[PDB]
């Protein structure tokens, strides 16, 4: 954990917060968006998802995209 509130910080405050690390989402890193209004780190959910095929704050099984973006299924 973190602990030690000193010094001088500045840093907007937001309402969205990855679920899988819990940390401030940041633009150097990509981020992923599931089709359940979900963003999560590229790597939280690549491995979160191989432990839990499923969304860590919804719960929804995640397996096969319903909507019909490309002809890649089958
Ligand atoms: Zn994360
Ligand atoms: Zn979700």
């Amino acid at each position: 954990g973190s602990s030690g509130s000193s010094g001088k910080v500045k840093e907007l405050n937001l309402h969205e917060l990855c679920a899988v690390c819990l940390e401030d989402f940041k633009p150097r890193d990509e981020l992923g968006i599931c089709p359940c209004k979900h963003a999560f780190h590229r790597k939280c959910l690549i491995k979160w998802l191989e432990v839990r095929k499923v969304c860590p704050l919804c719960n929804m099984p995640v397996l096969q995209l319903a909507q019909l973006s490309g002809p890649s299924s089958g």
